[PDB]
RNA sequence: AGGACCGAACCGACUAAUGUCGAAAAAUUAGCGGAUGACUUGUGGCUGGGGGUGAAAGGCCAAUCAAACCGGGAGAUAGCU
RNA sequence: CGACUUACCAACCCGAUGCAAACUGCGAAUACCGGAGAAUGUUAUCACGGGAGACACACGGCGGGUGCUAACGUCCGUC
RNA sequence: AGCCAGGAUGUUGGCUUAGAAGCAGCCAUCAUUUAAAGAAAGCGUAAUAGCUCACUGGUCGAGUCGGCCUGCGCGGAAGA
RNA sequence: GUUUAUUAAAAACACAGCACUGUGCAAACACGAAAGUGGACGUAUACGGUGUGACGCCUGCCCGGUGCCGGGAGGUUAAU
RNA sequence: UCCUCCUAAAGAGUAACGGAGGAGCACGAAGGUUGGCUAAUCCUGGUCGGACAUCAGGAGGUUAGUGCAAUGGCAUAAGCC
RNA sequence: GCUCAACGGAUAAAAGGUACUCCGGGGAUAACAGGCUGAUACCGCCCAAGAGUUCAUAUCGACGGCGGUGUUUGGCACCUCGAUGUCGGCUCAUCACAUCCUGGGGCUGAAGUAGGUCCCAAGGGUAUGGCUGUUCGCCAUUUAAAGUGGUACGCGAGCUG
RNA sequence: UGCCUGGCGGCCGUAGCGCGGUGGUCCCACCUGACCCCAUGCCGAACUCAGAAGUGAAACGCCGUAGCGCCGAUGGUAGUGUGGGGUCUCCCCAUGCGAGAGUAGGGAACUGCCAGGCAA
RNA sequence: AUCUAGA
RNA sequence: CCCGCAGAAGAAGCACCGGCUAACUCCGUGCCAGCAGCCGCGGUAAUACGGAGGGUGCAAGCGUUAAUCGGAAUUACUGGG
RNA sequence: CGGCCGCAAGGUUAAAACUCAAAUGAAUUGACGGGGGCCCGCACAAGCGGUGGAGCAUGUGGUUUAAUUCGAUGCAACGCGAAGAACCUUACCUGGUCUUGACAUCCACGGAAGUUUUCAGAGAUGAGAAUGUGCCUUCGGGAACCGUGAGACAGGUGCUGC
RNA sequence: CCGGCCGGGAACUCAAAGGAGACUGCCAGUGAUAAACUGGAGGAAGGUGGGGAUGACGUCAAGUCAUCAUGGCCCUUACGACCAGGGCUACACACGUGCUACAAUGGCGCAUACAAAGAGAAGCGACCUCGCGAGAGCAAGCGGACCUCAUAAAGUGCGUCGUAGUCCGGAUUGGAGUCUGCAACUCGACUCCAUGAAGUCGGAAUCGCUAGUAAUCGUGGAUCAGAAUGCCACGGUGAAUAC
RNA sequence: CGCUUACCACUUUGUGAUUCAUGACUGGGGUGAAGUCGUAACAAGGUAACCGUAGGGGAACCUGCGGUUGGAUCACCUCCU
RNA sequence: AGGCUUGUAGCUCAGGUGGUUAGAGCGCACCCCUGAUAAGGGUGAGGUCGGUGGUUCAAGUCCACUCAGGCCUACCA
């Protein structure tokens, strides 16, 4: 399964409301292998379209499929905000992240964890000074420790640096992940400018090009309803080339 | 000139050691703060106990103070020892 | 809207087998109330009157609650 | 129970032709040679090979193997 | 500067300065059953109280609550 | 404070900050008496009507009802008219 | 005529602080320490699917089981309230061994050098500084090693505070 | 006294359900009609009256059959009073009492008082 | 109130 | 510094070609690749990018870069506001 | 920033890196004003009947499909191109088939054109069988048609109305 | 034989040709003694009489390369050509223009009146008969001022229904038809019989319209074998309003 | 010769002045063929704009006080000029 | 740890006490205004009321049971 996201780029209006045309484009390429499309969030533009749509793709190998749509598209045609009918040049760019399933985010295994028990600081008076009451629990393989001194009996200080522990190897992890999704976006999502990257849309001559396999289809009613069957097709066989 | 500076008398009491049945019911020895001031001091007054006085700590009021001391109600009361 | 099949869960009834302090178509020993009969017991029994103490119990046997079928623990019954 | 003994075959199986053959799964789990033995447990393989095993003969030659009811023991069993 | 004499000398208290408020003098307020004395032989540039604490840049919004103040209509209301 | 069950050891009684639940009312009739009657839940058939309204029959025999908590009861009925 | 409901009802009518405190008492009842117990803690053992290139058992071992010790926070409130000075440091130690080093072995997924793990063994040894009052810990740099504990988490009629 | 039938019982499942037949001269159940006694939260279905033509169907009774209930030993087991014992949160021994369940089986009742019909 | 970016 | 010898034999690149600036068309790409002193070219028919042909400048040199002055009467005294 | 000045707010004196090939002044022709004046229009006001609600006809978008041909899409597209889609039209799809071709000129040979008829196939088509062999003379040929051969090509309702 | 059907006649209606006609010509006022405006006469008509064609320079990088033509590019055993079936008519919905209605100034039944403009030969098609009706048989005429479509309808008279989702409305459907065409299934039109739904003047907004206009009523043509509620034209009746 | 004295070079400590790097964070500036919030300015720009200063405000800004024309409309009332 | 109090449309809240019936603002969908958007105007849909089980004729409500969020308390030693 897939997240296909088509943000859009330069010419913030007027490819907002061609990333509507993207959408729509995959969306019929979707509808046509029989797989289930689900808009999971939208920002709708000014005049139609969308700013961003990330909407989540399952189905029967989605990824392999739609894995090469990730980059910019370049958009040459006239507009819908253009009262003087000249041809203006934009950009949507989409990724496509795969699916990625969940895994416990902590291993609680107490034989990992250092149980430090130590004197309490601060007040108390003679129970202080004697009783142990503070804990350190460590976690070895991350090296989080967390200290809890919070009240008289030592148990409620423990469960404490337990739940706490839990959540820092949750948080630590979560990191980690959300630190990879935004790592691999941002090499896939491109700067949203124009410089052509990854295919054009050509309105005025017809004609489409994906820069590489440098194909030369002059179709735009046959992409424009899904039928990307023979934009995507050599791609892939150009992949399997490697 | 100065609630100015350094410093004895003088007033005080930040620090340490000693002393803790001591030389002393708060001291000594070496240092320490103020030292013409809102200073300090002699002698005589004046305020009296739910009252005094307090640059205010519940501090001081005769070695006693979150209500003096002495005599009385009184042989209080005591499910406590 | 005719209808469709199933690698699939499963009510009642049927047969077999278990559990229950707050289940009983069964049901003890003991205990308790009552009457009859000896024997033994310095009337042990009861009612009324004077004087109290005491109302912090403890452990061990058994039947239990509770606790972890922990405690020289805690709470009952009986000895 | 020992011991110079013997202890295969097509089945390099077809089967998932990536190897599995006795030795990662499927599994069927025939039958020959027969004094007798299996279309098979475990190592070594990449799998082979290689080392072995239940069984069958000689001689030696007498009891031998494994359970139940049990009595007492042993280990598990380490402190200031 | 002052401070718990006899375990605390400080960041506490006080201070100059600021504000709010009360007081028209037989002053408020205080000590006094009371006469009376202080305030002050002073009179609002004076005096008492409360907070804040030199100096510099400043001191925002809320009158619902609890006070204080002004009003006096209507209701309730004492002795009579 | 009170009611019901269990603990409570087959009379009664019996503790715990033991386990579970209710009460601080209702009713001039839901009281008396006489007379009459018998459920719950399913199945079959049936107008809209339905798994669940009313009908008829059958199975069943108190799994119902009892003004309200639980125990004890209750067809001679204490339940219904 | 009373949610006199704290229901055998003290009033017709009543909330709090005291670390400024005081008195009469109690170890009839708490905080420290000892005790009995062992939920908790730590340490062993059992079975074994798996992890380890195949291989349960060099090494780890889930789901579950059985015990030891009296160190931890606890349970109970048995001793002490006509007083049993309570944390850390300093000085001084002393025992246990479930050994950190040194000494002897077994296995190894042991070529060597170095290790891992397990058994025996308590004779001696077992840091110096920064941070924090700190124990603990983090860090720096050593070392053959920087052991875990009992001793009122030893030691104030020894010191400090 | 031999056999029916009705009432009132005793008794309370060895007695009650099933399944199979069996009776109508009386008795009983049905059944006929519903002026009127009387009734219907509608309805002579039930309750009440006046009857007998018919039927033994339904019920009621009787007889038979184990398919069920049901009753149920003997012996053992469980518990357990009292006294001792242990390898103690549970067992044992001596001793007294002794279940429940299941088994062999038992079993489709017995019995009075009166009244009517029969054979005597 | 606003009307991006290719004479 | 002079003769012989012998054979056209041993001897031409570099920049530019849209306006400024002398010198043009075709093909390749299609806001890409790229150029650029400024103005600006390339968005499918490019005298501006790359190659060909042709031309233009200069020449054993040609171009870029760097630095100075000039044009800049854009630091003005000559010679400004 | 540094100095000086100020109680402060601040003032005064006064740069630099960097960025862009512009910024500016006046004046002109327009366009625009929720600036002005003068006019106009079924523009409003004055009246009449409607659309939007219903049902259908028709066009369009959207969606669907194998195809739902292509174009027009404020005013100035939407009963428009279409003054008329069963077939044809038809350009779209599915399936069958053809390639100098359904369409024209050349070159070469052959074969009058024309009629009638049968078998297969959805049909295009192939496979045939009859039938006539006439209009001018180089008469190895003319002129109307027709089949084969390759090449010059024909063809395109393919693309750009930027 | 009351039929403009016959003799006949050239008045008139009409038919086209040529001509006259209206030009601020006339008058008064008013105005810079100027253009021009208001009113009045005459006049069928009054001041561009009512209507139409006729679209300046330019504006939209407006529309069409699919009417045609052409630059460029492209395919040229294909995107070219032929053939049969399907499709352009699909249907969760939205928008535009229309047609029929919601009724009683109306529906239905009968009798009856009053036009213009057109089209017609691999056409229009009488007459007569048959069929309930679309239509079918023979068929006269006419390339037409004569012959044919072609009964004009709203109108008027007389009944009738009495405000009902109805004798309103006509969708939708079922059955039988008829035409054209080789062919009516997707997908034609029209008739007969049964059917009889949504609909009771329509939200916010909104459009056309100043006179023979709006509104309403019927008719004809092109396209065309058939197939319009569209387009193009024609006449009937015929308003309110502008301060 | 030696020794000594004064002068003085390297060198060393003290505290500064300056410039050059560097610095967690922070203030404004510039550019960017797209973003969010508004519309402050250009017409009387829809409240005339702008200068100084003060106060407030998500921001352009708004409001006060003074000033300038580098502001438009003036046969709309009314009529005397 | 207890004790008290939330959970209702896509979001923010009433409705809960008082047992029989689900609303509001914004958002969203459709149609107008507009050259086009915003604003605006007209029309509309949208909930098993946090999941679980009882009582009752009937659970959104009433009692347990939790789950996610919030506040308070957690002291003398």
């Amino acid at each position: 399964n897939a997240f296909l996201e088509v943000r859009a780029g330069t010419g913030g209006d007027e490819a907002a409301l061609f990333a509507g045309d993207l959408f729509r484009m995959y969306s019929r390429y979707a509808e046509a292998r029989r797989w289930r499309v689900e808009i999971m969030s939208a920002s709708e533009g000014e005049h139609g379209g969308y700013k961003e749509i990330i909407a989540k793709i399952s189905g029967d190998g989605v990824y392999g499929r739609l894995k090469f749509e990730s980059g910019g598209h370049r958009v040459q045609r006239v507009p819908a905000t253009e009262s003087q009918g000249r041809i203006h040049t934009s950009a949507c760019t989409v990724a496509v992240m795969p699916e990625l399933p969940d895994a416990e985010l902590p291993d609680i295994n107490p034989a990992d964890l250092r149980i430090d028990t130590f004197r309490s600081s601060g007040a108390g008076g003679q129970h202080v000074n004697t009783t142990d009451s503070a804990i350190r629990i460590t976690h070895l393989p991350t090296g989080i420790v967390v200290e809890c001194q919070d009240e008289r009996s030592q148990h409620k200080n423990k469960a404490k640096a337990l739940s706490v522990l839990g959540a820092r190897i949750h948080a630590a992890e979560m990191a980690k992940r959300q630190q990879a999704e935004a790592s691999t976006r941002r090499n896939l999502l491109g700067s949203g400018d124009r410089s052509d990257r990854n295919r054009t849309y050509n309105f005025p001559q017809g004609r489409v090009t994906d820069h590489r396999i440098n194909l030369t289809l002059y179709r735009l009613d046959e992409v424009m309803e899904g039928k990307l069957d023979m934009l995507i097709e050599p791609i892939i066989q150009e992949h399997q080339a490697d």
